[PDB]
């Protein structure tokens, strides 16, 4: 009809579903690596190690060079700086990825502003110039995209507010579009922060109404769903509960959250593990998907639960990199026999 | 939170649920014998019978008391007179229904009224006093419900414009709620008509944006889909195009339609048939089901699809009844065969 | 364009607009007068009178008949009943509007409805019918109509939701452009309750947003607003508060909330009453009349604030007829004057 | 309550409402001089001058040096280099606008961006960064700020599209928050372009919608409308039209598509151009404030309704300097005195 979206181009659609499916490939997830250079200082702060350059380059390294992660890794988001890094030795940090057959991805966001007259909540941003980033990013090997928006709990406050869900669904649908016409996959990242003593099942009501508000907007800006992935939260407590909610019932809510609202279309869901610990992520995951077969992907784009032991391992020091490669391999593991219930375990309500 | 949906009774919520699986039962559909007095006479007209309520009676119990229909057939709607009917021998609708174990369903809308200002679209009413009927309807044996809502497509007008759109979701959502609350499954029937000669990928649209519409507003509306069904048009060309769209692709586009915008907790989709003939209603099905497994059962809530026949078998003739319902029970089988994708006939693109 | 309002009949919007300005005019505002049987049962209660048919007819005639109420009041709001009603003399209480120049209308919604899985919160119901009803009660006289929604104040549970803001301009915005349809001119009643202890503020917040919530409703539904008139709450603390606010902060947080959010094209705000005294809602509107000149007419729409003294001057007793009517008339004559910003008293913050 | 906007800082709002109404003052109104480098290449390619840094600011001092220019020019638009910039002479140019009184403005909008999968539709671009440079701004001496928003009429395409709308409303709200966190009185501007040949009565409709959308979005952003002015187009035949409607219609439609969309809170409505002659522009406005008086102040944000005259006078000539402020000066007393609906010319419908 007059009105509608124009049709989308099918060799850009089938490229875009094509690759969206590869990273949401059974028994297999995302290692989000796309630490900025301030939130890579707290990582590197942990552990006492210079936030330099060449320090970064040789953790980008450690990880992506990790022989036989490919087997559990389909994709790997990259902040800008490492998409355009060579290895301490000299080898593009892509040509590392492509060697495993990982595929790269990219964070576009420009992060967090407050919006006006609201008790912080925040806007994500990055809109202007994006397009031709995305070019310049598929140029250089991205075939995936990443956005986060992030919002909170706080039901004295009525967190999230209306205006936090209608901006936070606007900016990632406009993302969305945008990278879709440049042929990267969207990772649609609604982030609802674990901060306050909420119980699960508050925070299972806004997991709800805030990806009912994100897809129909995916769906007003004319986002191609068969070549998009979401990257939520997972439904649990709040972080300062002092009894964290059982991997059932983690399991239970969260898959519930996403059949109300996901349509079946989108090939995966790859969550966020947003403070967990590693084991607390991968067994949440496994137990989601002891629950399956699922309409869609049920698996992990995990950045802190991939990697804290690995850089606890490390320590900043280059002979512990064999460890440290050891214990991403560990986790990997873990996490890509979860995508498929089968992970052993390591060291209905309406 | 504070500001969000009370939570539903669990007792009340699993009523719900269970009776809309046992309705979406794989190899079962819906039989709609819903027909109020003025659509009934018209099917009678075709056939030239006088629209009396003796005929009616004689008409559904011919229906209803079809030995063996429930293995086809999971429910029936039926119109208010029917629900507090007899039939000539002295036996309720109801009861015959639940001799096969049909659960009864009854249509609680109160027709069409044109928007002001609007080139004679359509608003659905019945709100006014629903809650009170549903809690009448309930009691004399029904378990779900239906309410039908009309849109148009009309590109030189732009039909269906907004307002159509949003009244149709608003009116579906409020009326779904209220079913819920007294205990009976929704069926949300948001129907975009053929009348056009616009082409399938014209109705693909269409249809996605109002589904998507409605779907948001079931969730602003606090309805389980958990315990709802979506009775949707199939996805065809418009009615006046010389050339029938092929099986294959009305089952692409509608497949695709819905999983573009149906949540997968819904549990059925139970098409309408819209004019189709009773073996392209079966056939169309049918090919839907050779492309499972689906998220939600793809199954019929046929009227004319299940009854054409018969009523051309019957003649208003008494005698003609066993051959009537011979002929019923031949589509009922039909596109009961086609929910399990093994129908064998009668007599991607983004 | 396709897909716009059909244009309104010029002859249809013209009476609207004219009848409109007559009920806004200079000088005089509107008797409510349209308890329904169960409101004025409470009215009656409150001095001991039995809520008998001929007791309304009695006490709606000695409203009606008081000689000279039209030179203060130039519009009653009737209930159905009396509509149809004749005066204990034999005289239509129709034609005893007419004698006086004040121009009959007619409540038209059927009521408050609990939203499914809201706290209680209300949907006004009464569309089924209402183009019909519209039709005869314009036969019968009647001029302009009236619906009366309602919305909590509640923080903790955070109400009014969004929900039932949404559901309030709904059916406010259907009603509306039925009536204009049937040549009445449609009074929009979406008043926010007192109920509670929040404070003046709070009040303006929500009026505030409910009010544009309203007025886009109105426009997406082709309302025209030349021949509409609002009937708000005025902005107050809540009833539970110990302090009243000034007269001078009521008229200074009305008018910037009815500034802030009423386009200008709409004729007249008509305030509700919704509980103050007789003396504080005329000097209310006296308060925000002194600072006028404003972009629409600010005046009164009053049940209790214009009947009180009437009732309490009558108690039920024929004889105290006389003495009933003269109270009327000083009340009236007040809220008259305070519509000039002219009454004498009786017996900026962004 | 919970989960509404926190209250702006009352010395803020003062700012904004002071500035706001200083600028929206009667007999003046805004200079439109932000043509960006692009822009002002085709002013001058008109009469033939090359684009260069020094003309650029030549011309920028031969409109801002112009004497008693402040008579009837409350402020003027500035692009971003004019706002670093010195005449030729070495005087900043906000020196020689404080010279005369007049309000230094700056656009801050980054252009347009075609919507994905539109018929090239257009976002406006410039959010990232906005409240950073809104604070650089008001150092400099800017005290009120443009956002550009641009729609297409096309009853054939359906344009403007749903998307259209939204994003025109959101961009628009967001921007006028930010500049009024950092002091900065929004300009908001949302032009429907006059290309087409569709009728006056059909961009009186479309303009009516995209501003109810608009204040809607305002709303809901929390923009204080008593520190914000409007910059719409009037409401005319589109371009194409061989017979450009009276002024005596296009101001009656203008007029009454603000009046029936615009809250009275909003202190000045100040016109662009958008292509009209110099004289159609002043004759145009002048009818409007021949209507009088007004809830808001209708006025001018002219460029080249102010311009065009002045740079085919100065020709790029230097000697044709004072010639060339002579008939700045024209225009502007043309509409000064416009504003007051006393210009005498120069060389209902529902
Ligand atoms: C994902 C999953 O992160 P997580 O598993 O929560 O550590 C990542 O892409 C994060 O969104 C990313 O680490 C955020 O980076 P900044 O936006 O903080 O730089
Ligand atoms: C369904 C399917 O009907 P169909 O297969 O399209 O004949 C039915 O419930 C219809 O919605 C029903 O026949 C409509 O009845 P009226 O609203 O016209 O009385
Ligand atoms: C108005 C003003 O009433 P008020 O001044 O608040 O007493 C009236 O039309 C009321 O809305 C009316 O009394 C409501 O009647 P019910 O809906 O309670 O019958
Ligand atoms: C206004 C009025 O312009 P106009 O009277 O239509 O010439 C201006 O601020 C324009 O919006 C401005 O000239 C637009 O500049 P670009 O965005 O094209 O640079």
């Amino acid at each position: 009809m007059s009105g509608y979206g124009l049709p989308i181009s099918q060799e850009v659609a089938k490229e875009l579903a094509e690759n969206a499916r590869k990273i949401a490939a059974p028994g297999k997830g995302i290692l989000a690596a796309d630490e900025s250079t301030g939130t890579i200082k707290k990582r590197f702060d942990s552990i006492g190690v210079e936030n330099t350059e060449a320090n970064r380059a040789f953790y980008r390294d450690l990880l992506f060079s990790t022989k036989g992660l490919g087997q559990y890794i389909s994709g790997a988001i990259l902040f800008e700086e490492t998409l355009y890094q060579k290895s301490p030795s000299g080898v593009p940090m892509v040509d590392l990825l492509k060697a495993e057959g990982i595929i790269p991805g990219i964070k576009v966001d420009k992060g967090l502003e407050t919006l006006p007259l609201t008790d912080d909540e925040k806007a994500t941003m990055g809109l202007d110039g994006l397009s031709e980033r995305c070019k310049k990013y598929y140029e250089a090997g991205a075939r995936f995209a990443k956005w986060r928006a992030v919002l909170s709990i706080d039901p004295a406050k009525g967190k999230p507010t209306n205006l936090s869900i209608t901006e936070v669904a606007h900016g990632l649908a406009r993302y969305a579009a945008i990278c879709q016409a440049n042929r990267l996959v969207p990772i649609v990242e609604p982030e609802i922060l674990t901060d306050g003593s909420h119980d699960i099942t508050v925070c299972a009501e806004v997991t709800e109404r805030v990806l009912a508000a994100v897809f129909k907007a995916l769906n007003d800006h004319h986002v191609l769903l068969e070549g998009a992935l979401l990257k939520p939260n997972m439904v649990t407590h709040g972080s300062d509960c002092p009894k964290p909610a059982s991997h059932e019932e983690i399991a239970f809510y969260t898959v519930r959250s996403l059949k109300r609202t996901v349509p079946p279309a989108l090939p995966g869901v790859m969550f966020l593990s947003g403070g967990q610990s590693e084991e607390d992520a991968s067994l949440n995951l496994n137990e989601m998907n002891k629950m399956g077969p699922h309409p869609f992907q049920l698996s992990f784009s995990y950045g802190r639960a991939l990697q804290a032991s690995c850089l606890k391992a490390w320590k900043g020091v280059p002979e512990n990199k064999a460890k440290a490669q050891q214990v991403l391999m560990e986790r990997a593991r873990a996490n890509g026999e979860a995508q498929l219930g089968k992970y052993g375990g390591g060291a209905y309500v309406y």
